[PDB]
């Protein structure tokens, strides 16, 4: 699968708005993930004990983890599909150390889409959401292939 340049521009135009406040977007996305799919919180040994949305919002550790994830994803998106180098360390850590199944990458992709739809209706209409879905599907397809090369079914 290959995105067109027009599709990449829709992706990068909404990402530019995320970048006004990466920390706040990361909080919203992780909280949505943990509320919609509580099993995913168990993978974060550093804050898996958090019990409520209020505790999640107050956690500086959770905020920093959200910034780190969205910054890595932004760098991938800006490569417009030419992301082989960026996926290597990420696939290795997520397959081998953190043990994150592809299904959980689907869950975080849904959380990203949900939050962008809520926060950015001016830059996240139907065509823009479809382009972002196609970019996240490409990311997950390529990471899944790397997982398999690395010895993890995912
Ligand atoms: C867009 C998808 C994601 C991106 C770009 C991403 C990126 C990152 C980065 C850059 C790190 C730090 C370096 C590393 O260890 O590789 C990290 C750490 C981590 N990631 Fe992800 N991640 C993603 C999705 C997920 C998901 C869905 C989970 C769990 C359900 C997860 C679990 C973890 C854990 C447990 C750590 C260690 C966190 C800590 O230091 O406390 N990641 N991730
Ligand atoms: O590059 C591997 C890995 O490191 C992270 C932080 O966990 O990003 C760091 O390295 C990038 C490439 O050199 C820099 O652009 C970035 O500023 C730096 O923090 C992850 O994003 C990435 O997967």
């Amino acid at each position: 699968m290959v995105l067109s340049e027009g599709e990449w521009q829709l992706v990068l135009h909404v990402w530019a708005k995320v970048e006004a406040d990466v920390a706040g977007h990361g909080q919203d996305i992780l909280i949505r993930l943990f509320k919609s799919h509580p099993e995913t919180l168990e993978k974060f040994d550093r804050f898996k004990h958090l019990k409520t949305e209020a505790e999640m919002k107050a956690s500086e550790d959770l905020k920093k983890v959200g910034v780190t994830a969205l910054t890595a994803l932004g760098a991938i998106l800006k490569k417009k599909g030419h992301h082989e180098a960026e996926l290597k360390p990420l696939a290795q850590s997520h397959a081998t150390k953190h043990k994150i199944p592809i299904k959980y990458l689907e869950f975080i992709s849904e959380a990203i889409i949900h939050v962008l739809h809520s926060r950015h209706p001016g830059n996240f209409g139907a065509d823009a959401q479809g382009a972002m879905n196609k970019a996240l599907e490409l990311f997950r397809k390529d990471i899944a292939a790397k997982y398999k090369e690395l010895g993890y079914q995912g």
